């Protein structure tokens, strides 16, 4: 799942490493944000009930 | 089929030995090489299938 490429390494296997890396990814997005907390579907009324 | 000429031997029979030697050969050639092993009619693709 993980490795660090270095300058002592062969040519061939690099191809499979990178191809199978990126192609093994798909669909999942950077898709930064979720949703926010301040969720008041309405505003306070600021009034009074009386008879 | 085989013999080694030597310096104790007659004159006459040598003629038949050598003529019938070489003329009994024909057609077959030095024809060094056969064919090589590395037989890839194509190159590896080095890709991926996905949906």
């Amino acid at each position: 799942d993980f490795y660090e490429m270095t300058s002592r390494t062969p040519i061939r296997a690099r191809e499979a490493h990178i191809q199978m890396k990126a192609a093994a990814l798909r669909g999942a997005n950077n898709n930064l944000f979720g949703l926010d907390g301040n969720v008041g579907t309405t505003v306070e009324n600021t009034e009074r009930h009386t008879t």
